[PDB]
């Protein structure tokens, strides 16, 4: 009834009107490749209902270290079917998409044997906490989840088809969609302050501290805040 | 995303794009009760079966005695008869698993068991072309009905019938005896070949027809095929 059109992501979805989370499901549970696991709340992700709140199970035949891509094969999924709503959004490394500063959307990548969950939590209708917006305040309106659903499953799978075939392609994508070239406080790590300056093959930021020490930051125990 | 809020039917929902036929998904998988198996399109279909319609099937394990097993398919039917009324179309069920509206078929009931799962599955015809003689809701309402609507509606009714299922099975028979079409002339085709009129049904499922002979019968259902004259 859901009428996807896709290839791999979306062959299958799965849905439960309450859940702990949809990563903690698709990690505990055998689940083919492309799997969706979509919630209309999550218990331990509070996920409200309005929002979009799913986890897609991949295990892409590619480099190990090629791996952590993932996550930005997520955030550009958001940003493309944003665009596809009007919205403009902008990817904060590593894992966050803003819109006018204001955080719409995350992405949480875990690994668990050779299976990769793609967590995306996207504020459509739900209510949000402050500094952060929905595409219902962007919009001025309650747009239909669905609707939202099809549009990013259908970019995700095509974006991972094409990541299946050339992994580095993704790079030069997320940095056209990324903030960069600006000061940066990274928690987590090192706590390091610095300027945001580019990613590297493996995803990791490159950031050049006061000092003049130029460092690589990786993806997992990071967030970002903008100076 | 879906918003279902049912206590045992849909609480869990898997979806495909294609598959054989969501009855026999059901039967080959292990789900928990509830589990609501849907699919765009049915190469196979058990529940030619097109993207447009609203296929699936529900897991189900009652706790209930096995003289009332042969019900689950009149609470299926009776769920796509309140769905319909939602939906302002009044369809009628034509015993014991068919649902008929200006006498086209929009549904049909399939229910399968296996050991102590019983496979619930249910076709209605939505917005996809249907066969000569049937119907669909949108070919009655005048255009494209969405079918996350009209599943939402279903599913929901199905779960409060199921609850009561549970606790009266009766409860059901009455039901499906009140949105039956009865008073009518059928034919019965099976262990042989009679016509008369369709008067009621009994406590266990079974369709009471007078006979033109003036002779009564009584008949198992699956154990036949019912035709309107």
């Amino acid at each position: 009834m859901l009428g996807l059109k896709t290839s791999i992501i979306g062959r299958r979805v799965i849905y439960f009107q309450e859940i702990t989370s949809t990563n903690e499901f698709a990690k505990t549970s055998y689940l083919e490749e492309g799997t969706v696991i979509v919630a209309d709340k999550q218990t331990m992700g509070e996920s409200p209902e309005g929002g979009l709140w799913l986890s897609i199970v991949l295990s892409p035949k590619v480099p190990q270290k090629d791996l952590p891509k993932i996550v930005f094969l997520g955030a550009v999924g958001v940003v493309e079917t944003l665009k596809e709503f009007s919205i403009d959004g902008r990817i904060k490394w590593p894992n966050d998409v803003l819109v006018n500063y204001k955080k719409i959307a995350g992405v949480l990548v875990e690994g668990k044997g050779d299976k990769i969950v793609l967590g995306i939590g996207l504020n459509v209708n739900n209510k949000v906490p402050n500094g952060a917006t929905s595409m219902k305040l962007e919009l001025g309106s309650e747009v239909p989840l669905l609707s939202v659903f099809r549009s990013l499953i259908t970019n995700l799978d095509r974006l991972y088809l094409n990541f299946l075939k050339n992994p580095m392609d993704i790079l030069n994508l997320v940095r056209d969609n990324m903030i960069l070239g600006v000061r940066v406080k990274i928690l987590g790590d090192g706590s390091f302050e610095g300027i945001a300056e580019d990613i590297d093959d493996f995803g990791r930021l490159i950031i050049r501290l006061d000092s003049g020490e130029v460092k690589k930051v990786i993806y997992g125990d990071v967030s970002l805040r903008f100076l």
